[PDB]
DNA sequence: AGCTGCCAGGCACCAGTG
DNA sequence: ACTGGTGCTTGGCAGCT
């Protein structure tokens, strides 16, 4: 079997499936690697079954493996960024293909959605802004250049894939761009002068092409992001918050999981992408929220009509890549067939950006009738075996079935006839590959079969006979449906020439459905949750009145306490003070969540909020460990990230700095660090603390307040409060605790008395 | 919903839910024929779980019936899939003869298929014990038993608490969990695997004692050590019931049960067990444990004897000096002993097939195979001065007869299965080599009626040939047919061809298939003998294995030892641990770049050790390493030191310090409640509050405890230099640090052990390396010499 | 070597004579 | 009450290409 071998050479470094019977088996490294990572016998070959390879598939484009299929030739190839069937596609999560390379003056990344044709481009300005794009668009295949210094940024991701240094000129780049565009500049996508990252671009979609080997008609565009642009988020706070994941790998218990109630996938999809990157420009803002609030009272209507729009996004991907299968048209045409319906209920909305994504939403009354007329109610999977053209579409398709079902008659009534002739009442007439038409008749009566029957197949209890007048029909059976099949092919893929044309239009439509989605969700998310409209003001600060954790206040059975915020200029920092159960994580991270928010354009969990510019949220929240440094190293080291990076318009949240280490070091960094954040750095910041030495800043220094969390002993248990209030915590609850878990009494007293000493020195 | 009362159901499926009635928490595989079938919601389940068709089955009277099922010479690969899952399963054959039975036919349940009751090698793994368990609890404590059905393994325990109940779930493992309905602390089992919640009943004290006494052929358990432990019989019961109840045949290799009392084996806590990394490291693989680098045994009953005594050290002093002696002594025939070793295999649950009469042609072979590796062994072992070696060598034993017997009755490379005969040899029984000879005329036969009927009739394309349908045959082509003797009776029409029967032939197809199956029932017979020629040895066999299993561990903690560089320790009669050079076993094969050894010096003297040193400065390792040489010392192996003296140790406490502060603090609650002088205790940087001194004042209070009161072994490392303080004012206690270098903005690490605290905290420096910019750092420093500056 | 489809062996179900 | 045909799972492989 060299033939194998031979043929792996030309894929080395990608799986090679090659097809051996009903499986696809792999040898070698290929069958070790498959087997630890879809869990199958490394009996060196391993194998999967025919039937659930596209399952496979999947799961190994999920890892980041590209995968070439073998028939005997490599008739195919999946690549993790550039997949586009709904088998190896997530719902409700973004697959992205990315590049990205280093030139001496900076970053150049460029990321593509190759369903959606969303197409965007960046230049990082540093290692650290890179890291966080790296994070926030967590591409499923990375396109490379080999002279890659900082590899410690995309080493130990999957879909790594090294390109040549030629493939990253700018030349070749701007030119490939323009030809996929159509223009001969870009300056109408605001990228002309901005050529790292184009160079990032032009080998992105080369490579697209090259593994799609078609055109990419639904690419027509190309947008720039700049750091000003969006509230700045590193992967530790993207992390800390639980956006769109849990502390734990899972979905639940995240933002999104209380946000997002969203009735299409690509409105699920549009939503995580805007929570994942809040926009600073007020004007958008301020269009989201007037959206929301006009939108309130219709949100009931227009929500189940919406949920028959489906996933048009990645459909119509399907349709500009000519694989779109008969259950996409049908769905597209189900699509077509709400728009008057939304049209209708959106036409009273009073609101500007209401009216134009009506507009932009389309109606398509032409493409809805063709789909009507060409397409049965509801179709087959594949059109391979026909059965997807109505009937009455097609004068000649209508005639062909006409004779088929014709000929299909007659070898009924043949049945009856030749029983009651013959009067054998097992008598029967069967179809089959091999013999094709036949009569059958038991065992048991087969010696009274006629001298005319000519036998064929003896089975076990029957025997099968042709005659003439048999294999005449058969004919007329045979000829037509391969006709009529022909037509319903070539009748298919004049429906494609016939959508084509307004690919362009049918894109804007989807994108705008898909953002009255989000936007319709939001508005009914604000009015059941009880949230309300955040303004904005001049200069940096936050007021918060009876604000809540959005997450916090879903899941938890008992009653959240709601707490107020007030940070300005003048009050820039809060020592935050008291117990470890108390609330103090919780009440700072629902002020990272809540900036969050209303940079999304969204309502908020509060009574009232007014909130200034914000560049960026850091958030020392929470928990080290990792492999891994160790805890006080990786909470130092994001603090050195926040003291290197915050300015005067960064909300900063920290979390206790100082523990895992000696008292005096602990203290003497936190003290410092605190200094720092308010008389240099001069950000809104919540300084969560456990030394009651840090209460004394405020006498010290001017924008810096106490305020604290306390709690409440009674019965047989401690209730930690949730409240905030002015001035530092007067008591610690360590030893109360110690004794509820049952430390000896005695060593408690101890502690007690041991704890005064400490104390009264200082 | 069609009122489904007895009498408006069919015949089949009166029988099927009486059946399904009496496992109606379970899937039932029905069988009907060639397949096993699925009925009801038993369909819809398994559809799902195998991933097969969910059809349905008609019915004159009612809803139909919703179907699934599979072929029954695929069941193993169902089952498979279904154990994986959790998921048990009752297996129900067919039992009378169809041919003689008015309705359907008697079936019965003859097996029921669970995750801790398999004994088949498809379903195992090779290198880890699969348990069954039962647990249950009164006032006082608790009750628990564990067996292992490939091997007979059968022990029982009373844990104190819920700790010590909680570290022997997580050293046993199982993976089935049977418990009392009324188990009140379900939290110890809230989350496991194969989790079986059983009726008060199964748990009753007499009927415990009345099972167990049947099933070991005794009148009392005096003579088994648990006559006196009612609360672990309780547990034993309820196991014993579900395992006879699984199995539905004798367990003639559950022969014992042992007590393991707390005073046995030093008792290690979950976090110790969890924190040393024995089996398991702390992200759930198995890469670099004790194990890994331990574990280079030869077979897999070896490597899982091995994983047991890692996890249960002993403290009988003859135990471990016979141990040692044999690691020594064979240290020199480790390369000889080594490939003989291997090719003994999986002895053990081979053994466990045998006595549960599962046991295919291939587990015969092996037996085999095993015995003729004795005389090889006992050779290599006669020269080997050692008593505990020659005590071995008599243990394993030799079998000559049994072997010869599985020569004589077995063919050289037998199938997986006995079902389609070709096992038992020619020569091994007279009557069978007759039979065969008839289904072995075959082609001599069959090609001569072919040529001969051929030359007969001129048609060239005669051919003669056979077809399980149709049966034997003549085959002319459709063109020369016509041609054929008239003599000739059609059999089978083809599109192209022609096949037919004549006398001749069909008389001999008629003998050529009954002897076929003669053949095959005697050869069934036959093997179902081996059986009963084996089984009365299977007492002497279980010891060979566990002898083989046993020499397996020895062997490769000799050639650990010489290889890995390892001494022999000596035992004190007081508590104490004295290391001369001493390393972390598994850290010092994975770090590329050397190891500092440290020494370790512990006596009721110098009891508490207070270990400061910077951040990666080596704290937590000096500690671990102290717990390995501990513990693999107790097991009798050889340890990773240049001289260790070690007394005894009842137990070994571990606490790391980080809702929380309610776990960290119980747990130190739970140590100070029972440690005692003889304990070892691992304090890692505990004491933790909501304030600047409350968590710092409760660790001080806690070890001023465990030195002045408990008076254990203690080692306690801490970043609060405040504790620096402790040896002036408490006796037993000292100081030791590990040595960091400051040389401009660079921080060294030594990792070495010195006496005496260490000079300063290295907090700001280790901040600094973090990346903290330097003008926050000045400012720190600038603070901490105020604070400097109070004393 | 690559598709199709008969068969395996249980029991019940049904239409056609008693 | 008989007789003789139908159905239903999935794996194996005859029978045709
Ligand atoms: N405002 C609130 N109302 C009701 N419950 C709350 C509130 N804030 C927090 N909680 C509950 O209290 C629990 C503990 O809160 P949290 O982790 O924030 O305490 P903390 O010890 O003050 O934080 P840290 O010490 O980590 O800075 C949370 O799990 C949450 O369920
Ligand atoms: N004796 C030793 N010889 C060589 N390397 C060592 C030794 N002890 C520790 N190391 C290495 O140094 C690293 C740090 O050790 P350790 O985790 O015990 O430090 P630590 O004092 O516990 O502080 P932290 O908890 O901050 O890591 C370990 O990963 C180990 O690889
Ligand atoms: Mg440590």
């Amino acid at each position: 079997m060299q033939q194998y071998l031979r043929l792996k050479a030309q894929h080395p470094e990608i799986l090679l499936f090659y097809r051996m019977g009903d499986f696809y088996e792999l040898f070698y490294d290929d069958a070790k690697r498959a087997s630890q990572l879809l869990d199958i016998s490394l009996t060196p070959m391993a194998g999967i079954p025919y039937h659930a390879v596209e399952n496979y598939l999947a799961k190994l484009v999920n890892q980041g493996e590209s995968v070439a299929i073998c028939e005997r030739k490599v008739v195919r190839i999946v690549t993790p960024g550039t997949i586009s069937d709904e088998a190896l596609l997530q719902e409700r999560q973004d697959n992205l293909l990315a590049a990205i390379w280093q030139d001496s003056k900076g970053f150049g990344y460029a990321t593509l959605d190759i369903s959606s044709g969303r197409f965007r481009l960046s230049e990082p300005a540093d290692r650290e802004t890179m890291a966080a794009e790296l994070q926030r668009t967590n591409p499923a295949e990375l396109l490379y250049a080999e002279d890659f210094a900082e590899m410690s940024l995309i080493e130990g991701r999957r879909g790594l894939r090294r390109r040549p240094l030629w493939e990253f000129e700018i030349d070749t780049a701007r030119q490939q761009l323009n030809l996929q565009f159509g223009t001969r500049d870009l300056v109408g996508f605001g990228v002309e002068n901005a050529p790292r990252g184009l160079c990032a671009a032009g080998c992105l979609l080369q490579y697209a092409k090259d593994t799609q080997r078609t055109t990419l008609p639904h690419i027509r565009s190309i947008t720039m992001e700049r750091e000003q642009d969006s509230i700045i988020m590193d992967a530790a706070t993207r992390r800390n918050l639980e956006i769109t994941q849990n502390l734990a790998g899972g979905a639940e218990n995240t933002l999104a999981s209380v946000l997002d109630c969203t009735v299409t996938p690509m409105g699920s999809r549009m939503l995580k992408r805007w929570l994942h990157m809040p926009v600073r420009d007020t004007r958008v803002l301020l269009e989201r929220q007037q959206t929301i609030g006009a939108l309130q009272d219709f949100t009931a209507g227009l929500q189940p009509v919406l949920r028959q729009v489906g996933d048009l996004e990645r459909i119509l991907a399907r349709l500009a890549l000519r694989t779109a299968r008969p259950r996409d048209l049908a769905r597209m045409r189900h699509a077509f067939q709400q728009l008057p319906e939304l049209r209708a209920q959106l036409e009273t909305v009073d609101s500007a950006p209401v009216q134009a994504l009506r507009e932009k939403m389309g109606e398509f009354a032409e493409l809805r009738d063709l789909l009507e007329r060409a397409i049965i109610d509801t179709p087959p999977v594949l059109v391979r075996d026909g059965g997807v053209i109505a009937s009455g579409y097609n004068e000649e398709l209508d005639e062909w079935r006409a004779l088929a079902d014709g000929a299909t008659d007659y070898l009924e009534r043949l049945e009856v006839r030749e029983r009651e002739r013959t009067g054998l009442d097992t008598l029967k007439v069967g179809f089959n590959a091999v013999h094709g038409y036949y009569i059958q008749i038991s065992r048991g009566q087969s010696h009274l079969a006629p001298i005319n029957y000519m036998r064929r197949q003896t089975l076990k209890n029957a025997e099968r006979y042709i005659i003439p007048e048999l294999k005449e029909y058969e004919d007329k059976v045979l000829t037509s449906k391969g006709k009529a099949l022909a037509l319903e092919k070539q009748l298919y893929e004049e429906l494609f020439d016939l959508l084509l044309p307004h690919l362009e239009a049918l894109q804007q439509s989807a994108s705008a459905l898909a953002e009255l989605d989000v936007l319709v969700n939001l508005a009914e998310r604000a009015y059941t949750l009880n949230y309300t409209c955040p303004t904005f003001i001049d200069k940096p600060g936050i007021r918060i009145t009876e604000g809540r954790h959005p997450v916090v206040e879903q899941v938890l059975n008992e009653p959240f306490i709601a707490n107020p915020l007030n940070l300005s200029p003048q009050r820039r920092m809060l020592i935050i003070t008291g117990p470890n159960m108390g609330g103090k994580s919780t009440y700072m991270r629902q002020t990272a969540l809540i900036a969050l928010m209303a940079y999304i354009g969204s309502y908020v969990p509060a009574q009232k909020v007014e909130i200034g510019p914000i560049d960026r949220i850091f958030t020392r929240v929470g928990a080290a460990d990792d492999s891994g440094r160790s805890t006080f190293m990786v909470e130092m080291t994001e603090t050195a990230n926040i003291l290197h990076n915050a300015t005067e318009y960064s909300l900063v949240l920290m979390d206790e700095i100082g523990r895992g280490t000696s008292t005096y070091d602990g203290l003497s960094l936190a003290w410092a660090c605190a200094e720092n954040l308010a008389n240099k750095i001069k950000a809104l910041t919540l300084f969560a603390t456990h030394y009651f030495e840090l209460t004394q800043l405020p006498e010290k220094m001017e924008g810096v307040a106490n305020v604290h969390l306390d709690a409440l002993e009674h019965g047989d248990t401690i209730a930690f409060m949730h409240s905030v209030q002015d001035g530092a915590a007067s008591k610690s609850y360590g030893l109360a605790v110690a004794a509820l878990a049952g430390v000896p009494k005695e060593v408690i007293k101890r502690a007690r008395q041991k704890l005064r000493e400490l104390e009264s020195i200082s």
